[PDB]
């Protein structure tokens, strides 16, 4: 599925992110766009053989079983392709995990490179929420 900006962000306040470890929705829905551009369904193969999964390109490194990942952990208990859903549920799920994990919304590389430090509120504006 292929979120609007307005219908994406409505979905992530309503699975809880907003503000979720302090970080506004507009964060999140930055990190959407430049990880997946909004598209349940992306995935992207990592040089080192993971590969990033679903709307918050989630890496199999540590969170998530996709058999295919030699030393890999599954954080997150789940198989990979919960996170390409158009439910988003299980990608929220498991990035309430990650941005715990002590490193923040730094863990989403895309985030830390073109959403961190920015006008992060742009995301969200004009959207009933």
């Amino acid at each position: 599925k292929v979120f609007g900006r307005c219908e994406l962000a409505a979905a992530m306040k309503r699975h809880g992110l907003d503000n979720y470890r302090g970080y506004s929705l507009g964060n999140w829905v930055c990190a959407a766009k430049f990880e997946s551009n909004f598209n349940t369904q992306a995935t992207n193969r990592n040089t080192d053989g993971s590969t990033d999964y679903g709307i918050l390109q989630i890496n199999s490194r540590w969170w998530c079983n996709d058999g295919r990942t030699p030393g890999s952990r599954n954080l997150c208990n789940i198989p990979c392709s919960a996170l390409l859903s158009s439910d988003i549920t299980a990608s929220v799920n498991c990035a309430k995990k990650i941005v715990s994990d002590g490193n923040g919304m730094n863990a989403w590389v895309a985030w830390r490179n073109r959403c961190k430090g920015t006008d992060v509120q742009a995301w969200i504006r004009g959207c009933r929420l």
